[PDB]
């Protein structure tokens, strides 16, 4: 149908059709008479998977022969989503599979909806790992993603009576055609035990063993025949009254059972610590095995890079030391030199409650040798600080890896900085804040260590796959090369006054909105006006992300309508979606508030179709691919200095939405690229937040001076949005009035005013679309290909390559 | 190589080779350079599996079209063993696969050894179900095997310091290529809750739900293109703080985790009760669904037969009533008529400790509605007894399904007789004992209900597969038809004086013994003399099976050698193998005794190679296929009246061993078929055991009157067989002297004398072999094809058919 989806050649279509039928018969053991749409999905999945295999085997043997430096990306999260369409796109099979399935009497889009998301992540950090895997394969790097194969990923979110309900994400129920179990490569991981000192060093003895079984998933590059590996570990009990002993195997296998869904507050839970060590210990054995199959560990950093995605795999640092010192018998200083040159650490937040600080007593019991190594790292590190800053005793206590107090803790971020040659933030403003605030002491000691690597998203999934209509109209003008070189989108600026292109951009958006409006009715029975402004905020529910500020605007619009009903206002569909961490009470209250506002707003006859408030249930990668192409306005309204980067912001920019946002995270660089005149910027900057903190933030002041804000707070308190439980939202009101860390009231006035400027522009479709074109055209910097190329050159010491491998 | 293994045509060999390579590449994701023998096994398994699929789909659709009466064989055990060779044999692919693999540079026999046994059973009862599945497919019956997919089958047995150690049988670790998961056909099973009475009958409410997910395994008939289904249920939790709730899913899924390995003593364990209901509830929903896809349940018994393998699935009876009465709204009397005509029950033991008697309080909590139904069945049944035998109050308490006492129990055997139209024993003597002793009252009420169905074994696995050499020399003389018509073996009697045939039979046995002698050295480092008499007792360790009597003979031979060292004795290799139930202390002591005897006997220089005692570790189906073809003497020495049938006895007879045994179980019919002169019969008959019980069994009498027996007991007591723990075997001595239920001493003298007659004949190879020929020639009755044909005609009301389906 469309050009960017590849060729539908007679020979390939014929071939796909027969392999589809072969799988339906031999693989699924079904005939056409009893086959369901799910059976047809699996037959297609296996057919497409066949095309990966040859390339997968030859890529991996190519690495064995040529022995390039290997990149190991360690993460507890890989938020992969669906694999079928992505595979077709990267292999140039989409039009051929569409044609083949059409000829068999099937709709491929319907078959695509059957696949479960691989939801092995919480949000941005997990999705970043997924985009990075795609870019690393596309750039021809010898890269491996290492993580945990959770049996249950992020919970499915049900909304019952306006409240979030969690249910198990049983994503493996019908099987996973993409993975290959490798039980032959199972490795032992040790826990507990004790440390024995002998003539020849320390020995870790009397341990309990858990087996780590790898499952490999192919990661195809974009049309370069490169297929890399994501290896995820599954926990297995070793084979050595009777009935109970067998049933107790579950205890060991619980390690890989479920993803921890708390993304707001660090809890030192033992099972989580086991998960973190499990991935680290199994992965490092793999790394060393592969290195030895190339005695001398001087070349180790020349052949290995380990990237730590946050501090979650930080135990890699003392584990590498343990292996080099205890097992390989290297002296401490040499082992440390190797470790530092091998490891690099990425930080994703400055919020203190989201930083890992493990109680010493847990590490003492679970990993006694690792604690000894950490103490030794700390002593040697603090000797360097003391020599650099003589007599500065407070610096010594501030920089210590060991935190004293009620309970002693290890600061995993401090461990990571000490043991890494590079530390990066994820957007320019974020990396600056790190140097000026929480890691200031470390920056003063080792300035060379600190870098910025602004985040990005893959334009394969986040344009070509989810928005083929926009990809096509772009390709008509400038060709197809931009898909792996997103900077080429700048060429679109010469079409900003092109009447045909303006109309096409606006047409693609309208089609996306109609399609999403139809999805909503079919799947959830909710009716929206497709001519309204699609006002979208989708992301995990957090106080810092300020879904509450959005809520206040929505109520303001409602109250204004009720005051002057016969006055014209630009119609809006306000959509808010995202999951809340199960133990995050305030986030769960915010979801309830959103639905409660909807219950009042959506049923007021005076409002009509001029304002609709919808909570988007079960927000996940597959839903993002649907809603983002349909959005007109992207809400990126975190308190300045709190959102390290954001990546959803970039997805919306690439897909033709305009952005309303604070000068926070990557928003700053986005506005810089597009021009501030083409962005809806409002609110306090970081410096204004700082000035307000020094003075003391008093929410009462805003309540007293803004009548419209007062009315909303009174409405909340009095039970206007909860008639049968008048005090339902008292926690929210109390927080806003007395202990709001994120200064919602302080940005209210400027936010509302900025929103009026948005409505004013939307009234002029031609100028709206021209501003959209200016955004899409300057979104090139935010490709994860750019991000990964910078990691490769500036941290890993390897050169990217767009050169194709033989098919 | 050999004729019975089929054709190796140029076209088939070429085809198998390329499909092997396709699976290695696309299915296993491996290249020849890194592939291991295990990879090669899996590639072959998938290639052979492909040939099943077409026939599997067409067999099942044929049943849907023709709608024949369906046979449902319900068992908690299916002792399947390995599947690869059996599949090749039944599909006539063995020579072709041998040739194809040879041309690829691989040894197929080596690849065969890689496959794990499906050890989903304990012993004879579980293996009977497996043989029955093979025969039902071979006889063209629309038969389904229904059971539980245990994650862990019968434990692997390790011997450490002479003691049995158990370890988990992780048979699914590398995957199972034979099964197909059918998650789309998952069904709910209910537990706990309470019973609510309404206007329209009872309702079972407030239950906990566990999901039953089916896995289907193909069961190919012998060269008839029939492929039936074995459906095994796996337990799954339904999808509806957070972390713990997810981890607690294990509780539900534990139902299908492990096979209970106690085959000696009934323990009323709750998890076992859950297993029994789980298989029954899921299976019956399947049966009813399939029946409704043919309102009127009058035709139900015309379209459905349910065979209960022991009382383990006895809950089928009240569950069928529950469904018909509570859900389908049939009146009680009609539902009962249907139930009785549908169900049949097979008994496998008369030993009271092995009979299921479930505590009322467990059933009350777990299955409250089923208990109500059982009580109602009992009241109506006892009203019939009272009308038939007026005033016989003791009969009423004897026949009750409810047993009064300290704890009230349900007698599941009584439930089965009441609710079945047919009750059978498993050998003629066994079925007679049932009528005369434990089920006498029931036989007097309903004589028509009671039948015999003498057990059998499949000649595919137990001759063609495990003993191809013997199968071939038989086929040379009489052709190949005997493989599915074992009675044709009678034609071999005209070759009893044929000098060529005598030599060939003796040659095949010698080759089998050399091969097994080599297996022992290679896998266990034990050295045996292949010219000795192979004296074999393999079966589960039980007091009734009297491995202890064998032990006493072995010590007698040793003591006789030590007394007269320079006297000639026929050299023997005495092999004893079998697992003991983990909680069966006496059985574990018996294993220790066997190894302890070996430790003394095998290292005495005076003995030389004249006597060797070996414990065969980890006895299982795959080991039986190796040792049975190598045996000269089959030990079948249970106390008369205790072994219901035996099936191992039949395996040895088919494979050219002579039998030493008591007149117990099927031994009686075996001796009848072969002629008593061609059997080594010794010991008390059932009547002699009865006379001894009435008198009172006093072991001291035998000790006092037999000097050779006294010496052995003194040796045991004094620590001759345990120098470092002199009192190690005190439990065994005490049992033998004071509380031996199985009268080991009473059969000692006749056993030893009979063993001398065996040695005398072995000294004359020609006459030994002629007696062997007489046994093989008359083993035809003991084919499970004969057994199943009798079930089909006399119980199920269906006609067998050797007619081939189109390929
Ligand atoms: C330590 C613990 C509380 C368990 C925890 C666990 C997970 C998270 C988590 O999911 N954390 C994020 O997604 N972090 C996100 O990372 C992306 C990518 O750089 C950024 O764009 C975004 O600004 C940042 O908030 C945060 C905290
Ligand atoms: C009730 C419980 C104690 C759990 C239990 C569980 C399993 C068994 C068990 O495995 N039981 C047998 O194998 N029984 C065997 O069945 C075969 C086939 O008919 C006969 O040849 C043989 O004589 C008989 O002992 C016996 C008892
Ligand atoms: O020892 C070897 N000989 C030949 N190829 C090898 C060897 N080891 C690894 N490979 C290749 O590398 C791949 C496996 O890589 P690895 O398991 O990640 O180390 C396989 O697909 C092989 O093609
Ligand atoms: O409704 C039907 N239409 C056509 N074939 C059916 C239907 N139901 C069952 N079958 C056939 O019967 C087989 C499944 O049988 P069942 O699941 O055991 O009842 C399938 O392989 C089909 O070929
Ligand atoms: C991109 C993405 C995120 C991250 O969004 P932010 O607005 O940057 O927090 C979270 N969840 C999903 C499913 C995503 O795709
Ligand atoms: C045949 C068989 C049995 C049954 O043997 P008996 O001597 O009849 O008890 C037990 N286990 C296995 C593995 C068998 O093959």
């Amino acid at each position: 149908q469309i050009s960017v989806r590849g060729l539908a050649g007679v020979e390939n279509v014929t071939e796909l059709k027969k392999n589809f039928n072969r799988h339906l018969h031999f693989t699924l053991v079904k005939d056409r008479n009893v086959a369901t749409p799910r059976d047809y999905y699996f037959a297609l999945a296996h057919t497409v998977r066949d095309h990966l295999v040859g390339r997968w085997i030859r890529t991996q043997q190519h690495y064995y022969e040529k022995d390039p430096k290997r990149i190991y990306y360690l993460s507890l999260e890989f938020y992969m989503g669906r694999t079928l369409q992505n595979t077709m796109v990267n292999l140039a099979l989409e039009n051929a599979c569409d044609e083949a399935t059409y000829q068999l009497g099937l709709d491929m889009e319907e078959l695509e909806e059957i696949e479960e998301d691989a939801g092995l992540g919480n949000g941005g950090l997990g999705r970043l790992a997924a985009c990075f895997l795609d870019s690393m394969a596309t750039l021809g790097l010898a890269a491996y993603g290492y993580g945990i194969r959770y049996e249950f990923g992020i919970f499915n979110q049900k909304i019952c009576g306006g409240w979030q309900m969690e249910e198990a994400d049983d994503w493996l129920r019908y099987g996973n055609p993409w993975e290959k179990a490798r039980p032959e490569f199972t490795l032992p991981v040790h826990f507990y035990g004790r440390v024995e000192h002998t003539s020849q060093g320390a020995k870790w003895v009397d341990t309990q063993v858990v087996l780590a079984m790898p499952y490999d998933t192919p990661v195809p590059g974009y049309r370069n025949n490169v297929v890399n590996t994501m290896r995820l570990w599954s926990a297995k009990a070793p084979n050595d009254g009777y009935i109970q002993a067998v049933l107790d195997r579950n205890l060991a296998e619980n390690i890989s059972r479920v993803l921890y869904p708390n993304d707001n507050f660090f809890e030192g839970k033992e099972l989580r610590l086991k998960q973190e060590y499990f991935v680290v210990a199994a992965t490092l054995q793999d790394i060393i095995r592969r290195f030895k199959s190339s005695t001398n560990f001087d070349a180790f950093p020349d052949k290995v890079a380990i990237q730590l995605n946050d501090t979650h795999p930080s135990l890699a640092i003392p584990e590498l030391m343990r292996v080099l010192v205890d097992l390989e018998r290297l002296d401490w200083d040499k082992a440390w030199e190797v470790t530092v040159k091998t490891c690099a650490y990425t930080n994703h937040t400055v919020l203190p409650e989201a930083l890992e600080r493990w109680p010493v007593h847990l590490l003492e019991t679970l990993l006694p040798r690792h604690l000894q190594i950490i103490y030794e790292i700390n002593q040697r590190f603090l000797n360097r600080v003391a020599a650099a800053f003589p007599g500065d005793v407070d610096r010594l206590r501030r920089m210590s890896l060991v935190e004293e107090g009620a309970v002693k803790r290890i600061n995993m971020a401090h461990l990571c900085i000490a043991g890494s040659h590079a530390v990066n933030g994820v957007a320019r403003i974020h990396s600056e804040i790190l140097k000026k605030t929480i890691f200031k002491d470390f920056y003063e000691l080792e300035p060379h260590k600190f870098q910025n690597k602004t985040n990005g998203i893959t334009p394969r999934r986040w344009l070509v796959l989810c928005n083929p209509g926009l990809a096509e109209i772009i390709a008509e003008r400038i060709g197809e090369e931009y898909i792996s070189d997103l900077d080429q989108l700048r060429k679109l600026l010469s079409y900003v006054d092109d009447e045909a292109f303006i109309r096409d951009v606006a047409k693609v958006k309208q089609e996306n909105k109609l399609k999403f409006a139809a999805y909503l009715e079919r799947e959830y029975k909710v009716h929206i006006n497709p001519n309204s402004l699609f006002d979208v905020q989708v992301k995990r529910i957090h106080e810092y992300k300020r879904q509450l500020l959005n809520c206040l605007h929505v109520i303001t619009l409602y109250n204004r309508i009720k005051k002057e009903p016969n006055k014209f206002v630009v119609p809006r569909t306000v959509m808010i979606g995202g999951k809340a961490a199960p133990g995050y009470h305030m986030a769960k209250m915010i979801i309830k508030l959103i639905t409660a506002i909807g219950d009042v707003v959506n049923h007021d006859p005076v409002v009509g179709d001029r304002l609709r408030v919808i909570f988007l249930e079960n927000y996940r990668v597959s839903l993002a691919e649907k809603v983002i192409p349909a959005a007109d306005l992207s809400e990126q309204i975190s308190t300045a200095g709190t959102e390290a980067s954001g990546t959803g912001n970039m997805k919306f920019m690439l897909n033709g939405a305009l952005t309303i946002g604070t000068m926070d995270g990557a928003n700053v660089e986005m506005a810089e690229e597009a021009g501030e005149e083409n962005f809806f910027i409002f609110g306090m900057r970081v410096e204004d937040v700082d000035r307000l903190d020094q003075r003391g933030y008093n929410a009462q002041e805003y309540y007293d001076r803004i009548p419209e804000l007062r009315q909303i707070i009174e409405q909340l308190s009095s039970g206007f949005f909860s008639p049968k439980q008048p005090d339902l939202f008292k926690d929210i009101v109390n927080m806003l009035m007395h202990h709001d860390r994120f200064k919602v009231f302080a940005d209210y006035e400027e936010y509302v005013k900025c929103q009026e400027r948005v409505s004013a522009l939307y009234k002029n479709p031609r100028e709206w679309t021209r501003m959209v074109i200016r955004n899409i055209a300057t979104s090139g910097k935010f490709s994860s290909d750019r991000t990964i190329a910078q990691y490769a050159r500036e941290i890993w010491g390897v050169e990217p390559s767009r050169q194709r491998l033989p098919a």
